[PDB]
């Protein structure tokens, strides 16, 4: 009689219940995998990539350390059989821009990739939420609902999380305040034309604005301006500097899984199927307040927009489709 | 009045539980991230010699700290950011070249650490120095001998990892979860790392006791594969991915949680052991250590086999015979 | 040689850097207790009360639960030189107003504990921060104020922050929205005078009073004047069902805590002293917004409130210090 | 159009995945459900008592405070129908011993409440693990498995989980080492006939025994005997200074909740089904070392015990059969 029969007397011998998959693991899509595996919101993890050795090789590394949490199930394949009954599945996998190609090109090359990454996603989790982090996300983001078929509550883009975090930090420093008292939201396209909502920013229900009608125009004589410039180049100094972004991207997704695997029911500005509202006719989607829970995006906030604010999103709705029309599905 | 002073009215105008990763390199980051998310640190300082790529890293984590329990993260080549530190984790050193030999590689090591433990010492005199820096156990020597401090602030992150390791295939081949397994890894880090197979116990019943002939030559079970298995691990690892960061991350950042909380837990650490075993050299080796507020408090004397003896002494041999032909 | 020496060598030897007092181990104290202790907030818990017997059973009760937990050292005594070197000491100890006895008399009996309480208190932690839970909570706050001669910020009371919570609950019920995702104070005195500041309340920065200006008058379709009413009644029920309250101060006085030995500046309805707003002259102490940090209070939010809000304050301030001015200390 | 259609526009219209049911609202199970929620280990739980007033106002209190944690449903009723679709049901009603009552008349009056209580429990959660926490706990679960006809791995009593909770602090007391860092089990009958279960007993492996073979014998000059007295006597001097025992057994049961809800795969030394080992042929539960996860014990570690350790268990199976023999079911 073996070791094992002579120390363990089993009863019994199953399925997960809270899976999570990363799809490519380059720089963001594994900070995205450390920090879900720390916040402990994965009973099974599944990495997905082309590259077969380092991908093997994350996961190995991933399943010694996971030896100090409470270890999850960690799996790793180039084959999406690996992913199967995942309830959040994140695309990290995309295409960068290459010197003189066209937006245009780019966006198309990311979605031939889409038409491969999320019918293969589909077939093994097809009752999955999908968040879209593949930059640029407003767009891919309807290249995944398109592709998927799925309900606008289960598509869902990293948006505009994390800028608004950093929007509030900063607005903190000018009132000498923590970010975690702070509120206020970026709303709209991703990056340079996001917008930054004046009326709803405000500490302890007192509203901003109230206090300083001028707020955010070019009559400021505080300049509330510089507080969105400095989120929007906050960005590209840390790609200057360091090469890449990885560990801010990875905990503002994590944020947003933790919202959905635990259905916290919290606000979120990510994007979503904006049809409908702000005069907005086509199917284009960009950051408004969502709260995310189990299902996704359960309910929006209706924000109430100035003129300016209106103009901004209803801009930045027409640059999308002006390119999702040209796309070939 | 400006909206500042319209909106807040101010009554008020040092950090508890700060700690420094030196150096920004695969390693030093993942043990940085991982510190930050056991929420240890209420300041971490990050300092290398590369200044663009440092604040770089620092600005990362800063943005992503939103969306944890924020602490201030500073950075900096100078130390002078890393000043009342409680725990200095050192990363930083050289790796061996084709053909460099052991001896060479440890002097650029000590070289560095030259450098680079005098100003650890000015800033946070009071601190714990856990070593990570490869080959750990002659490091945490070098660390010592420069920094001055007594033994139990001096600690190497050792066979911690190899012993969890250890532990996980013990558990594969009893069908036992790692965590309900116990089992020790000690010595040397590495290939000349010595499996406790009298320690081995699941639930107090110890494997040894029920098989007498675990880990010998005449195993029917064969488990000295076990212990080989947690060395080619490591080694897989970098054929596969180039290089292993999250596994020693989250090892450092256990050690860490048992320091920084005071939780008084046994780590298999690099410790000086000299007195031990019939060593007489001012060696590090792994051994069970209690870590809490103020480094190693107490060892437990594992009682080892005329082998086991044999093993440890033969690498705190090694160890001396390079460590004597260093220049400080 | 002893098997504690043949198993062990010991290299060093301490002063605890957390430790919280608990004074009462009533139901009130020992739900604070048995809260704090889970949150891991303290590395040492002193218990005081003047049954030596019950005391003492607590402490071993608590002490072999601690086995499942980080365990902290706990201790006890009628004696307060267990309490040395506390962060935060929380005062649940007091008198019960009696059939026939005057809110002034009551009051005054609550003076002469304290009396005997907080010279106690200062003397073994002079650097503590004071959180007062006793009821009346406002005026006994002054009460502990005026006899530790400590300075605005390390004396609070647990105020309006449990009713704020319910508030946010309630609106929440009303808009279909989790409690979380819901802002919102209820500011003032502790209990049946306690303001709804409608203005404040908000989901994701869109104001509530901004849709429907007539939220909270007397000619309000959807009359949410009942909300308040149901916060105010929740607390009557739970006494009339079961009672006493016990669970939900408990975690209320856990949340305060945690913002305090965690340092986390967050924002609590808390009584503090009011003197220079609302056009309040007096020494009296009411709930407003205040950043609780490891100083204690750091920073209130200035709140604009209407002519009828700032009336119900003034109210509250005039009956509040006509009782202060009649104690003898 | 109202508040709530202005602010919100929902998308969704479900089930728990963690439910938990505590049945009996005393001391006891209140200690449960406190400890329960703060570890966050429900998404659901169910509070059944008969008293209806008392339940509802513990549920209503229990509401408030989880305002300060991640907020779960919270229901209750004397109707079992509040129980539907639990994963855990953790039994702490019964019967407490009468002047001049005999054991078994004790035993049987709890019997006919289980008779009530386990069929009911069974006909809205069939798929339930049943952790038995009311005392006599080795019977009861032997009560609540025969009236239930589950399987052994689905019914656990709590068994002697806390008593080694406190043989290992007071050995580490002995050593100068902390609880965590020492391992040992009291194993058998809990209460005054447990066996403390030396050979086990080791600190990083090192077998206290094999450094002093004496422990535990007559002639121990350390002895070592004194520690499981002191184990003992420890839970009667908290009923003796307190009145009853509240918090170290509702941490104790939490302990067990974690390890199932989260399937840990975690040893605790539980009542389970025992016959075949250690030449025992009735049909008695016991406490051994079990690992537990999402389906109770999955396994039992086969402890070798010397001939007095199992005369000890074999005594006390006896004395359990003698009893459960005369029951009526
Ligand atoms: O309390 C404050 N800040 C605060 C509170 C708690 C922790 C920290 N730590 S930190 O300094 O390391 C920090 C922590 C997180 C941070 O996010 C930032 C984002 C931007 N930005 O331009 O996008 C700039 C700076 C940060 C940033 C800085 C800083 C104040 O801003 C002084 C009120
Ligand atoms: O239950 C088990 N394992 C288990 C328990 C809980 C989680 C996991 N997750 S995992 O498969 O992703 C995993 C998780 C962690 C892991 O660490 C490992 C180390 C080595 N090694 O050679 O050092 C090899 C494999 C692992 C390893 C694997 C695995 C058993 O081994 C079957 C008893
Ligand atoms: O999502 C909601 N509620 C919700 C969200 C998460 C958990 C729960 N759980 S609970 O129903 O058990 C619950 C949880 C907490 C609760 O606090 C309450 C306070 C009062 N009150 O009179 O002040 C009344 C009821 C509650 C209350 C109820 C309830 C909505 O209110 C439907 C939006
Ligand atoms: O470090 C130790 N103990 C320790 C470590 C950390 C925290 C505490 N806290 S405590 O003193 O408040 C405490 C904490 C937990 C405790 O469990 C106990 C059980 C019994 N008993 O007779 O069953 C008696 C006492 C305790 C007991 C005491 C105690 C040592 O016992 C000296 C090794």
């Amino acid at each position: 009689a073996t070791l094992k029969d002579q120390l363990i007397y089993n009863l019994l011998k199953q399925t997960p219940q809270n899976k999570i998959t990363v799809v490519g693991v380059g720089a963001v899509g594994m900070a995205c995998a450390i920090s879900i595996l720390m916040k402990d919101l994965a009973d099974e993890l599944a990495l997905v990539d082309v590259i077969e050795d380092k991908l093997k090789g994350e996961m190995m590394d991933l399943q010694h350390g996971s030896l100090f949490l409470r270890t999850p199930k960690i799996v790793s394949g180039k084959d999406y059989n690996v992913t199967a009954n995942s309830k959040l599945v994140i695309i990290t996998a995309g295409a960068r821009q290459q010197e003189g190609e066209s937006r245009l090109n780019l966006v198309q090359r990311n979605v031939n990739i889409f038409k491969f990454i999320i019918p293969n996603v589909v077939k093994y989790s097809p009752n999955c939420k999908l968040l879209i982090v593949s930059n640029p996300v407003d767009i891919l983001t309807y290249v995944a609902w398109k592709i998927s078929g799925f309900p606008k509550n289960r598509v869902i883009g990293s948006g505009c999380n994390l800028d608004s975090a950093r929007f509030r930090y900063l607005m903190g420093e000018r009132l000498g305040v923590h970010p975690l008292s702070c509120h206020g939201w970026v709303l709209g396209e991703h990056g340079d034309s996001s917008v930054p909502v004046w009326s709803g920013m405000n500490v302890a229900g007192v509203s901003l604005k109230t206090l300083h009608p001028d707020l955010g125009t070019d009559k400021d004589k505080e300049q509330w301006k510089e507080v969105h410039k400095q989120v929007v180049e906050s960005a590209y100094e840390v790609i200057k500097l360091k090469g890449y972004t990885s560990w801010a991207i990875g905990l503002s997704v994590a944020d947003l899984a933790e919202s959905i695997m635990k259905n916290l029911r919290r606000v979120h500005p990510v994007s979503t199927m904006i049809k409908g509202l702000y005069g907005i006719k086509d199917d284009v989607f960009l950051s408004v307040p969502c709260i995310l829970g189990q299902n996704g995006i359960s309910d929006l906030v209706k924000v109430t927009l100035t003129s300016e604010e209106e103009a901004r999103l209803k801009k930045s709705a027409d640059t999308l489709w002006g390119i999702q029309k040209e796309l070939q599905f």
